[PDB]
């Protein structure tokens, strides 16, 4: 599908979004996704297009937070150093923390040293988060970002299309998403082109 490769041509790092969305648990503040993401609430909130960065964010609002992304190898990731909370998992961290911008594997894979389920509440594990950057072809069409995204079964291409301000096809090629086996209730990332950052609905 969607190859997370490092581009031969384009430089090593770079500057992208990941997408997360408001979860109704626990993270519904600025504070919540700065803490899980290591990064300012102003940057969130400006590439959220968020124009208070002390509202209550409502369930299921999307947001643009700002990751820098490189190679480690022949993939490219954004690792975010993580401390242990008490009662967390690869499993739990990832698949909801984090909101499956990562799996259980490629973490404990850059994680060694350690035992998947006996984490001590306090020590660093780094969480690396999934992203792609320019490829040499992605910059002459004149992309700026290949913003991560979550697809889950439910999504369709019109809506998150409209909500990025891009074309379906854009989506559906950039993920050759024409042979793709959505048959597996799998979530999976894919890479959103965006010339610009997109200015986002307000909530
Ligand atoms: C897909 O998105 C379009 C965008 O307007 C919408 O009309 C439609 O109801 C959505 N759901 C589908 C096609 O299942």
């Amino acid at each position: 599908g969607t190859n997370f490769s490092c581009p031969v041509d384009s430089p090593p790092s770079c500057d992208t979004y990941v997408t997360y969305f408001a979860q109704s648990p626990n993270f519904l503040t600025l504070t919540s996704i700065s803490d899980l993401f290591d990064t300012s609430p102003l940057s969130i909130a400006r590439a959220s297009n968020i124009k208070d960065e002390n509202q209550n964010l409502v369930p299921g609002q999307l947001l643009l937070v700002p990751v820098t992304c490189a190679c480690s190898g022949s993939n490219s990731f954004s690792n975010i150093s993580h401390m242990i909370k008490e009662g967390e998992s690869y499993y739990y961290l990832s698949t909801t923390s984090y909101e499956n911008l990562t799996n259980w594997e490629t973490v404990q894979d850059s994680n060694p040293n350690y035992n998947p389920y006996l984490l001590p509440v306090g020590i660093k594990v780094v969480i690396p988060l999934f992203c792609k950057c320019p490829s040499n072809y992605h910059l002459n069409k004149g992309i700026e970002y290949l913003i991560t995204y979550v697809w889950h079964n439910n999504d369709n291409v019109s809506l998150v299309a409209s909500k990025f301000g891009v074309s379906t096809q854009d989506i559906i090629s950039e993920n050759n998403f024409s042979h793709q086996n959505f048959t597996a209730a799998t979530n999976f990332p894919i890479l959103i082109p965006v010339t610009q950052l997109p200015s986002l609905s307000q909530s």
